[PDB]
């Protein structure tokens, strides 16, 4: 229906704006696997009473066998990402994967990824694709058909450094005439993002605000809020004086904030600067400090519970 | 096995500095199968007479088949890039493959990608990954194993926009003793690539002369020229004003120059600002004109002639 509609619906149906970010590492994977095979597997099995499970695309005969051994790798990667999705994806008002974590062993995490995204589309649960693509307008055109048309992302992230028109290859398709959403990156949980995106300058202006000027003109240019997309920014949880600029500068605009849990950050502070009446503008991405936790369930209630006090609070 | 020992004996070998880049897309596969429908497969027939087709790791048991299915296009795909690279390496100093067009379809082109690198690690032909990664410290550690590990890729481009100390994370693997090679992008052949690499400033230096000094400043405090590695400039080809400044301020630099031929550059003017009598640090970067070429030999011996007289 386009990603804006699709946000504003899941807000009225669990009242959060916690996006829980699905970044499995190959310690995962094999805790998971020696975790599964000490308890008799009780969560695969879980995952095999699931609905959706029956609708993947990539070997989905394998991943349906009860516990080839060359599958190994490929049955707990996938079987590890269902656990999390469905022990958590209750809390979630949306789900984030990073493209990094999915390629470090050849095409068997693509397969992987490419289920996961089929099995939250079954669940209608917004999506988005950390991969901070970045090229030219020719070349960008593929990231855009593998997030958009293979994956069926409902988003993705951009690094526009080289360039604001790659946008219009990302977000906009005209031999299909389809819109697509998008996050720019503007100020970043780097310790040192400072050195480019603060300290550089056009008219007593700091890079990040440029960058985010930039990406809005683009986005009407573009059309993408007439189709329910948009252009949003991704803002560092830690970033707590850049955060309140762009609400107040750039008010209604969507902000995918990282940084809380993993890099130690301050719920409060961020919710609040990054605050709007619509709060799935705000989206607050926990990861690492809930998928490494030994029960993800517990944790992303507990990550649910704060955040809604703190809108109550606002 | 070091990046600069690598390129600079392949340097004597072939006396060159051109990059061959392989970038195939939707319309190169299938205009290559048609040619090979239409001509008894004559090319791929071709290419599995070369002895080094053995060497890739990935479904060798469809790769080897004589030509006849859903693993169709995954024939074809990796096939045609095993075409150019037999047609054209004789040319080539170096090979450059830029992520993008291997992904798109999924996990199945990226077990093309694998059988590239592969294909070209047993040639001993340099190559460079062209996937400008760019993320914090803990996740690009995952590109670096997916490039210089699964891959055994010499280099890859990286955007260090979001901070110079990933290149900590990429060049440099603690745990194993190992260094790795990158070019950073700094001025890019994008026709607006000046709203944030020249109009951006501190100090009244531009962007891009910030960003390429922070790149060398991290390649020094990685030690990586001794151990044989380096970061290097992603600098285009029209960009004439900043090649010059690069190659006299960062003269013993080594530079990968994109966008002469498709992106219509001028090949003396784009050389002689970033010549250096080590030219291995300047790679000229053809893709398009020699993939999208009916003869592709032909049209990677023209580059290479031309590149030659320039000189
Ligand atoms: O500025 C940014 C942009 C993206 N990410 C991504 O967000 C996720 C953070 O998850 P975690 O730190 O909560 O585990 C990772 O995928 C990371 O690459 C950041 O951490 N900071
Ligand atoms: O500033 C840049 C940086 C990288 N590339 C890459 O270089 C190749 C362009 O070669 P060609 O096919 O245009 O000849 C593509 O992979 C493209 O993504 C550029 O064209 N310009």
């Amino acid at each position: 229906m386009g990603f804006k509609v699709k946000l504003e619906k899941r807000r009225n149906a669990i009242n959060t704006c916690l996006c829980i970010g699905l970044d499995p590492d190959e310690k995962d994977i094999e805790n998971f696997m020696k975790n599964e095979k000490e308890n008799n597997y009780n969560n695969i099995k879980k995952n095999l009473k699931e609905k959706y499970i029956n609708n993947v695309s990539i070997k989905k005969d394998i991943l349906l066998k009860a516990p080839e051994k060359s599958e190994e790798f490929f049955y707990f990667f996938n079987h590890f990402c269902f656990y999390i999705i469905n022990e958590t994806n209750k809390y979630a008002l949306t789900f984030k994967m990073n493209f990094a974590f999915y390629i470090p062993y050849g095409s068997v995490g693509i397969d992987v990824l490419k289920n996961v995204f089929d099995y939250l589309y079954e669940l209608n649960i917004p999506t988005i694709l950390d991969m901070k693509i970045n090229d030219i307008g020719n070349t960008v055109k593929n990231y855009r058909k593998f997030i958009f048309e293979y994956l069926k992302s409902d988003s993705c992230t951009v690094n526009i450094y080289m360039g604001t028109n790659m946008l219009k290859d990302i977000c906009y398709d005209e031999e299909k005439n389809k819109y697509y959403s998008a996050f720019v990156l503007v100020k970043t949980t780097n310790p040192d993002s400072a050195i480019f995106q603060k300290n550089l300058s056009l008219d007593n202006k700091q890079a990040y605000v440029i960058m985010a000027q930039e990406a809005l003109n683009m986005s009407s240019y573009l059309n993408l809020e007439q189709n329910n997309e948009f252009i949003g920014f991704v803002v560092g949880a830690n970033s707590y004086d850049e955060m309140n600029y762009i609400r107040t500068y750039f008010p209604n605009c969507y902000i995918l904030s990282p940084g809380i849990g993993a890099q130690n950050g301050d719920l409060h502070k961020t919710l609040t600067n990054g605050y709007h009446k619509s709060y799935e503008k705000i989206l607050i991405n926990i990861g690492r400090a809930i998928t490494k936790n030994p029960y993800p369930q517990k944790a992303a209630q507990m990550y649910y519970d704060q955040i809604n006090a703190i809108l109550k609070q606002n």
